[PDB]
């Protein structure tokens, strides 16, 4: 397992537009495209995004250029973020990846807001971590997702994958 493997079972793969858990139009392996209500729009973004005339529709292999970048961005993300990267660093390679995961759902800027759940993370207080971060609207909104990343967080293993 990796961080590329756990974000395509949490994203999954679709290949034309669709909309997210929150309503927002999406392509691929959870690519964003835009939280605006047009369609259009949407599909202005798409075009863009993968240079050319998609009409909506996009490939496998385009897909997963987009989820590597997008994934790229992430950790990009956390690494400039002055409060997500001293947990990062302290953490081993597969908690990692579930700060990653969160990054890649919902942002850098919201993560570094968890700011008592990251204190536990740094702490390595991972019980306490887990108990923390499941009060939120992102536990309660995808409860089996959260699960699975919050496992990721208390018991450094892969288990909620299998």
């Amino acid at each position: 397992m990796n961080i590329f493997e756990m974000l395509r079972i949490d994203e999954g793969l679709r290949l034309k537009i669709y909309k997210d858990t929150e309503g927002y139009y999406t392509i691929g392996i959870g690519h964003l495209l835009t939280k605006s209500p047009s369609l259009n729009a949407a599909k202005s973004e798409l075009d863009k995004a993968i240079g050319r005339n998609t009409n909506g529709v996009i490939t496998k292999d385009e897909a997963e250029k987009l989820f590597n970048q997008d994934v790229d961005a992430a950790v990009r993300g956390i690494l400039r973020n002055a409060k997500l990267k001293p947990v990062f660093d302290s953490l081993d390679a597969v908690r990692r990846a579930a700060l990653i995961n969160m990054v890649f759902q919902m942002g850098e800027t919201g993560v570094a807001g968890f700011t008592n759940s990251l204190r536990m993370l740094q702490q390595k207080r991972w019980d306490e971590a887990a108990v923390n971060l499941a009060k939120s609207r992102w536990y309660n909104q995808t409860p089996n997702r959260a699960k699975r990343v919050i496992t990721t967080f208390r018991t450094g293993t892969w288990d909620a994958y299998k």
